[PDB]
């Protein structure tokens, strides 16, 4: 029973997400901050997808703990503990001189996730799977041509779709990925990167799935920081074709 919510103050958080209602639970005497995600209709499946991934990935990485999860035919409710601290973005903005330490911490953390042996992963998040989702979102008109990257702004959804297809085929690579390795999804506390959130897309895919999203986020701070991500991670010459493909695929989500 969800009655383990008494004494909490409620707030509704718009973190620019897709679908799910996120409630922040705070102000309870000597009780931790909690988050409650609610998905209605098809969004119940997205909240269900996150719950399994949190449940599985917690044996390997630092993530929010599942306190309670409820599923009924149209609704999914996900109650978790919060990861204390600030997003990597908020940290980067407040302390520009910590850029290099943050990027290094992000690359080390991403290497840890990518190092989890694939033989442990029950989720498929590969290009073929994601291209199908991208296609259903384009054909349902759910893709927002407003939130596109600068090099693609003003482009109709179908231009991105056709141009992205010219970058294929590409070399086979498979590691355990986050799916949305952005500056808003990595949590910092007292200089250290303490965990990640928004694990709904976790599964086996190409490492550029995570590398491309973070690299792009770093583009709004410095090209030297974007360069250091690949240098700390350990890639000599970043695959720009793979980088562009993953950046274009993220436009449909
Ligand atoms: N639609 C919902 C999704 O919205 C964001 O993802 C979007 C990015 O924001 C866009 O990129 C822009 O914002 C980045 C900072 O995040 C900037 O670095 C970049 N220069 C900008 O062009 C990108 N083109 C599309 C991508 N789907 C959230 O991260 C994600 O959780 C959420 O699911
Ligand atoms: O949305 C969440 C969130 C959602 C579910 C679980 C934990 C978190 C979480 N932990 N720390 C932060 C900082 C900003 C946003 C969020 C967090």
């Amino acid at each position: 029973l969800d009655a383990d919510l008494y004494g909490y103050r409620w707030a509704r958080d718009n973190v620019g997400q897709s679908g799910a209602t996120i409630y922040r639970l705070y102000g309870k005497p000597n009780a931790p901050e909690l988050f409650l995600k609610h998905g209605k209709g098809s969004v119940a499946n997205d909240v269900t997808d996150e719950m399994v991934r949190l449940n599985w990935l917690t044996a390997f990485m630092p993530l929010p703990t599942i306190k309670h999860f409820i599923r009924t035919p149209d609704d999914a409710w996900l109650l978790t503990t919060a990861i204390p601290g600030k997003t990597a973005f908020q940290v980067l903005e407040e302390y520009p001189d910590s850029g290099e330490n943050i990027v290094d911490a992000l690359a080390v953390f991403l290497r840890r996730l990518h190092s989890i042996p694939v033989c442990n992963c029950p989720f498929n998040s590969d290009r073929v799977f994601r291209l199908a989702q991208a296609q259903s979102r384009m054909n349902n008109g759910l893709v927002d041509a407003s939130d596109f990257d600068d090099e693609r702004n003003g482009w109709p959804v179908e231009q991105v779709w056709k141009e992205m297809h010219k970058l294929l085929p590409f070399s086979p690579d498979s590691v355990v990925t986050h799916g949305d390795f952005s500056l808003d999804n990595l949590i910092f506390d007292e200089g250290k990167l303490i965990g990640c959130i928004d694990v709904g897309r976790v599964g086996i895919a190409d490492r550029y799935q995570d590398l491309a999203i973070l690299w792009n986020c770093l583009g709004e701070f410095s090209p030297s920081l974007q360069k250091r991500l690949f240098q700390k991670y350990g890639i000599d010459n970043p695959d720009m074709n793979k980088l562009q493909f993953h950046l274009m695929l993220d436009e449909f989500f």
